[PDB]
């Protein structure tokens, strides 16, 4: 069985869930990126309208009742920066200490909070408060996520060749203001804070520059985005602040190149977490040389010890092969399976309706690698699959939860599992075609439909683990 009071719940993004019924928010870069006609006919976005979505902004108490019925006791909710501060906060100046380009200090004091108090949407603050109160009044675990890809238009405007939602110096200063603002009013409500959701996915896709060097100075801006935030938030909250990260079980092509595996894991993830926990930015300096861009200290205590917990996201593995001084995701396996077949992988394993092969052993592998390197409290903040007819999700949920249970027993300090997701939602560039929910949403009528896999969650939550009668669904390979 799982540990006592283990957290079974769901994760939610503001842009993917909120809109659909009322209170349309058009003030995000992703909204215009979704509606751009050239992006539609060039197959960058699906063309689906996010304002025709789940309606979680208004229907959240009824969707929370369904989570309660299936025994959930946790929720990860993302706050939209566009709704709290719909207008620019640049006019509010703050003390900013820098050196050779590294933002070492952003002093957010209480005279800044009341200054930001006049520009904030007090009605949007009350709506999020009502959503969070609806979660905590049921005795549930609450995790607030500040940033989930969508950025206010005054921060980034795709109008005026990628989305461009990266971080720069001016974006970091404004973000720490909004980060400290959230911790000022919700520091006693949120059980844990997450500054950003999958930032590695952002600075990988936010620019046409896929070079390793520019990838890491982009990551650098996100590194300071959390480090300077964490400082400002901890002024008003006593709760664990961490990062929700995109992860895949990195593997070499047939385990012949284990050094390339550790190469990939350091370039994409462990460079980030070694800076925010220890201060190792030798990657950032190593990059900054071949760029002729100014670099600072290689070990910065402004960045270090800035992770109280890690939000692990896992969906599939990631098999890679060395090319020329580089690596390539092997098509036909892992996240890149949907290129040789949409029904079976090269390993002969089932594939999700979005092209990601089902590899339940990877949720043990990714949790173990994170624990064996840092040993902090962790959480599965996202885990699920695109499966409309519920063909594979019942076996997906059980098999992954038992590989995670194998991880808890082996020492991993994971105290929560947040399935993605309770309901279907807007899967960004692919629209509503990708249905990840334990319950299915009819976007024409906004009606909620329980999928059978949601009743499997009801059985696991009731027993705090997988009973013997559900072990056949837990088979890893199918």
């Amino acid at each position: 069985m799982f540990p006592k009071n283990f957290k079974f719940g769901f994760s939610e993004a503001g842009f993917q869930f909120e809109m659909g019924v009322s209170d349309i928010d058009t003030n995000t870069d992703w909204y215009k990126w979704s509606h751009d006609s050239e992006n539609i006919k060039n197959h960058i976005v699906s063309g689906d309208r996010p304002e025709e979505g789940v309606g979680y902004w208004d229907l959240y108490p009824k969707d929370h009742d369904l989570a309660e019925y299936i025994g959930m006791n946790a929720a990860r909710i993302g706050i939209e920066w566009s709704r709290i501060f719909p207008v620019s906060t640049e006019r509010v100046t703050v003390e900013v200490i820098e050196e050779n380009g590294d933002i070492l200090e952003i002093k957010i004091t209480e005279k800044t909070i009341k200054e930001l108090d006049l520009l904030s949407d007090k009605n949007a603050m009350q709506h999020y408060t009502n959503i969070f109160n609806d979660i905590k009044k049921r005795g549930w675990f609450l995790v607030i996520n500040l940033f989930h890809w969508s950025l206010p238009l005054w921060i980034n405007d795709p109008s005026n060749n990628a989305l461009g939602n990266c971080m720069n110096r001016s974006s970091v200063i404004e973000f720490v203001k909004y980060a400290a603002y959230i911790s000022y009013y919700f520091g006693s409500i949120a059980d844990r804070f997450a500054t950003m959701n999958e930032p590695n996915e952002v600075f990988k896709t936010c620019s046409e520059d896929k070079r390793v060097e520019s990838y890491h100075i982009r990551m650098k801006w996100f590194v300071e985005a959390h480090a300077r935030s964490y400082d400002a938030m901890k002024q008003f909250t006593n709760r664990q602040i961490g990062v929700i990260y995109a992860n895949g079980d990195v593997q070499s092509f047939e385990n012949k190149d284990p050094k390339l595996k550790e190469e990939v894991e350091y370039e994409q993830r462990y460079s980030f977490f070694d800076a925010l926990i220890h201060g190792d930015v030798h990657w950032y300096v190593g990059a900054c040389r071949k760029t002729n861009h100014v670099h600072g200290k290689s070990i910065r205590p402004d960045l270090s010890n800035r992770i109280d917990w890690i939000g692990v996201n896992y969906y599939s593995r990631n098999v890679v092969k060395r090319k020329e001084d580089g690596y390539e995701n092997v098509r036909g396996l892992g996240y890149d399976t949907g290129w040789v077949s949409y029904e079976k992988s090269l390993d002969g394993r089932s594939v999700s309706e979005t092209g990601w092969e089902i590899y339940p052993e990877g949720i043990y592998n990714i949790v173990m690698s994170y624990h064996k390197r840092y040993e902090l409290p962790m959480m599965i903040t996202e885990n699920g699959m695109a499966d409309d007819n519920d063909r594979f999700r019942p076996r997906y949920l059980v098999s992954h939860l038992k590989n995670l249970e194998r991880a808890i027993n082996d020492g991993a300090k994971v105290d929560g599992y947040l399935h993605w997701a309770l309901t279907d939602n807007f899967e960004w560039g692919s629209g509503f075609s990708k249905k990840f929910g334990l319950i299915k949403v009819d976007y024409k009528t906004k009606k909620r439909y329980l999928r059978p896999s949601a009743l499997i969650m009801k059985e696991i939550t009731k027993h705090n683990g997988i009973p013997e009668e559900l072990e056949w669904l837990g088979e890893d390979k199918f």
